[PDB]
């Protein structure tokens, strides 16, 4: 199957697919749309936004999919990164949730004048942040193996990585001195997966 | 097992776990916790937040559950509510991240000074929310079934329609006379689950 991925040119919703198909060490046509041609694009792209995935099977057939992590849901669990069983299944889907909402405090600070960013900013990593944070560590601290949940990579590894980096985006040294859970997680992952620890190299910094 | 829903009184996050407990026709405890109570209840939660779900079983066993999204998709699985195959769950899963969204421009006009609260609700009701409502419907419209996902009740149905109620919070008449999806999909939804039906029409009025 050829998979191509339908993004612009940085991480933010696209990010959980990307490392899913790399982690699963499945190959796909990384697509980056600029915002130039986005008013083009906008058009052909059933429901008019991205991240889209088009999947062409050998046999003609063509598969629109949409919403990220409903997609990444999707692909984790074809290549069983969803948990063994339900008890690892809601403990994935927890971390999941805790790591979104991590991303939707990160999201208040965007589309804004620099002025109001920083203020926002000042808000957040002074109140829901860090809480959200040792949330984190306490989850990854219930795990019984060296990830997230265990000791295969869950979807949970994947996204909690790329929310940590939308944090450091705001910044830099929020984590540093603090929460051991989170950096250790990020250290076994990358151990655990030299797809994933290549990919992470070879990207192509973005600032969103 | 006696299951314990912890929560404020209020719809909120802790409504997609009640909804599906009750499709399934699970019985719980809905504990409520008034706001100027929780100071002494808080630090007896673990994470010392809500919605928080306790279960004990015949023998002892204290189960402490947090993440509701995490906590409904949980239990909606067990009971069968998260897709019968691959595309099923995906399709379940595409509906939840689409209506999340629009949780989240809800979210928005929250602990805002009261007017403040309406440019809020101005800008998103011309907004993403009419964007985010059409697609919804588009997903509706793809169903095989008379549901969210074909005919059976799943975690996508519930999570829809309490989102709908956040919307109709903001504006009571802004769904009157469009979205002919959504206002199908209730309708068959209550007519495919009495309990549901029953359930919301037994549930007092609450602000959020
Ligand atoms: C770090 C940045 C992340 C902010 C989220 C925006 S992704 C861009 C946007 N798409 C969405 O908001 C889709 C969100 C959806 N919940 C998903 O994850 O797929 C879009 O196509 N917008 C262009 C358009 O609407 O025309
Ligand atoms: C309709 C708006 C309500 C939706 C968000 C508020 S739920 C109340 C809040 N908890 C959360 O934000 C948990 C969110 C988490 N993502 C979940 O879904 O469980 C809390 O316990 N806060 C009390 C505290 O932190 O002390």
């Amino acid at each position: 199957d050829h998979i191509k991925v339908i993004y612009f040119n940085g991480r933010g919703r696209a990010e959980s697919i990307r490392m899913t198909l790399v982690a699963a060490g499945v190959n796909y046509e990384d697509e980056r749309i600029s915002f130039q041609d986005w008013p083009k694009i906008k058009p052909t792209i059933p429901g008019g936004r991205l991240p889209a995935v088009k999947i062409t099977d050998n046999h003609g057939h063509v598969k629109w999919m949409v919403e990220s992590l409903a997609i990444a849901r999707y692909m984790a669990k074809k290549h069983h990164m969803m948990g063994g069983t339900e008890e690892e299944y809601y403990n994935v889907e927890k971390l999941i949730g805790q790591a979104e909402d991590l991303e939707h405090e990160y999201y208040k600070t965007l589309m804004k004048p620099e002025e109001e960013k920083q203020k926002i900013i000042k808000e957040i990593l002074n109140g829901k942040v860090p809480v959200l944070l040792d949330i984190i560590c306490e989850s990854l601290k219930a795990s019984t193996g060296k990830l997230a949940v265990g000791d295969k990579v869950t979807l949970a590894d994947l996204v909690l990585i790329a929310v940590i980096d939308h944090v450091t985006d705001l910044d830099k040294e929020f984590l540093t001195g603090k929460y051991p859970e989170i950096h250790k997680h990020r250290e076994n992952l990358l151990a655990s997966s030299p797809r994933l620890a290549k990919y992470l190299s070879d990207r192509a910094a973005t600032p969103f």
